[PDB]
DNA sequence: GCCTAGGTCCCGTCC
DNA sequence: GGACGGGGCCTAGGC
C-alpha cells in the first residue's frame, strides 16, 4: 500500500476516485495535471475556461490551481477549506469555505495524471532580514539611529494605529520610528505621518517621526520633507 | 514533443537530468516530489532543513516550493529566473534572478517523483467584484454616491499619490473618493486623508473626501470621523 | 471572531 | 526603468 508516492497517468474514473478519496482521507498531498474549467464564488467571483493546469490539495485544505505562468495560483482556496470529489458529466473537485462562504469548483475534463504524495516535513523556515530583526538591532544598538536615542516600546499601540518603535532622543522628545525592510514608499510616510499627528496631540510639537529604511522613493522623500520628518538610512541585518 | 505527461518515480540521476532538461527546453511544467534542503539568499536570507516538498518550476521562470501546509510556497522565485540543475554530491536545482540579485538553491536529497507536464492553456481568468468594477459603477451611475455628483477622473495622479476617483459635487466642492472592495481599514483612511490634504493646498477649504466601501473597521470609522471625512456604503458589483 | 500591519509580498499600470 | 496602489491578497500577532 504505502510508499511516499502513488501515480497514475491517464486514469480511469474508478482510479481517479480511488486515489483522490484516498488522499483526502490519508491527509496527504493530492497533485493532479488536467484539462479543466474553474468556477469560483466567494468574496469575488471568477470564471476560467478550458485549459491544462496543475492542481494541488494540501492536507490542511489549501487548494491551488496553477497555470503555466506567474507565481500566484489562478484560483485557490486558503487553509481550512473542505474538499469533496463529485461525479457528474465530468468529475468535479469542489472546495467549500465557511466564514466567509466561498466555493471553488474545478471541473475535470481530462485528467492526465493523479498522484498522492505522502509527505513528511518536520522542519520549518528560518528567515533573517525581517523588519522585526531591524527592531531587534535598534533596541540592542540605538546609535544606528542617532546618538542618545532611547528605544522604549515596540509595536506600541497609540490611540489609533500601532507604531513600530517608540522612544526618546537626547532632547527628551517623543520619537516615532516606522521601519521598512526595503525601499520605503508613500504609504510608509503616510503611516509615520499618521502616528506623529496623533502623538502631537498628547505630547505637542516636540515629536519627531523618523523613517528608517534602506532607501526612499522620490515621492516618499518629497512627502517626508514636506511634513518635516526625518530619514535614517538603515539596512535590515542578516544573521 | 511527446505525450502530454512524463513521470518517473525514484529516478536515477540520468533520468532526473533528462526530464528536467526536457522540461526547460520544451516550455513545460516541471514537478518534483522530493526530500530536500532549501537555501535562499537575496532580498532576504532563509534556510529550510531536510524535508518532503512539492517543487514546481514554471516555464516563465517561476519557482515554487510547497510544504504540506498553508497557501504559500515556503520558498520561491518570481518570473524571470534562470533555473538549472547542478550536480554536487546531490543534485541541486538553482534558480537565479538579477535585479535584484537573488539565489534559490534546492538540494534534492531523495527524489521520489519527477514529472514533465506539457501544459496547453490559452484561457485567461475572468473576475468580477473588483475595485475597478466599483469605479465603473460610479461612472455609469454617479448617483450611487450622491445626487448631482459629477465624476471626472479615474486613477488620477495628484501631486503626491494617485486618487481613485476624483470629481465634484452639486454644491461645487471638489470630491475625492477612496474605494475599497472589502471592509475598509486604517490604511484606506490614511490614503483618503492624505489626498484630501494635498488637494486642499490648491483648492483650499472646499474639498471632501469620501470613503466608499461595504464597511469600515473600528479604527477606520474612528479616524474617519475624527478628521471629518465621509463614508458611503457600497458593495462591489458582480457581473 | 476583529483589528492592524508586514511580506523575499506579487502584479498591473502608467510615467 | 521607478513608482504607486490593488489583491478573492496571505499570514502572524493582539485582543
Ligand atoms: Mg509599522
Ligand atoms: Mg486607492
Amino acid at each position: 500500500s504505502k510508499d511516499k508516492v502513488t501515480v497514475i497517468t491517464s486514469p480511469s474514473t474508478e482510479e481517479l476516485v480511488s486515489l483522490v478519496n484516498s488522499a483526502l482521507l490519508e491527509e496527504a498531498m493530492l497533485t493532479i495535471f488536467a484539462r479543466c474549467k474553474v468556477h469560483y464564488d466567494g468574496r469575488a467571483k471568477s470564471e476560467l475556461g478550458s485549459g491544462d493546469r496543475v492542481i494541488i490539495v494540501k492536507p490542511d485544505g489549501s487548494f491551488l490551481i496553477h497555470q503555466s505562468k506567474k507565481r500566484e495560483p489562478v484560483n485557490w482556496q486558503p487553509p481550512g477549506s473542505r474538499v469533496r470529489l463529485e461525479l457528474r458529466e465530468n468529475p468535479v473537485l469542489v472546495s467549500i469555505r465557511r466564514k466567509p462562504r466561498e466555493t471553488l469548483e474545478v471541473e475535470l475534463e481530462e485528467v492526465y495524471m493523479v498522484s498522492v504524495f505522502r509527505a513528511e516535513d518536520y522542519e520549518e523556515l528560518a528567515l533573517t532580514g525581517s523588519e522585526a530583526e531591524m527592531a531587534e538591532l535598534i533596541f540592542e544598538n540605538p546609535e544606528v539611529i542617532e546618538p542618545g536615542f532611547k528605544p522604549l516600546f515596540r509595536e506600541k499601540a497609540i490611540g489609533t494605529g500601532i507604531v513600530a518603535v517608540l522612544g526618546r532622543d537626547s532632547d527628551g522628545n517623543i520619537v516615532v520610528l516606522e521601519l521598512k525592510r526595503r525601499r520605503a514608499e508613500l504609504h510608509a510616510v503616510r503611516q509615520l505621518k499618521s502616528y506623529v499627528e496623533i502623538l502631537r496631540e498628547e505630547y505637542g510639537d516636540k515629536v519627531r517621526g523618523i523613517l528608517v529604511a534602506p532607501s526612499l522613493t522620490s515621492g516618499a522623500k518629497r512627502l517626508l520633507e514636506k511634513e518635516g520628518l526625518e530619514f535614517r538610512k538603515l539596512e535590515p541585518p542578516k544573521r
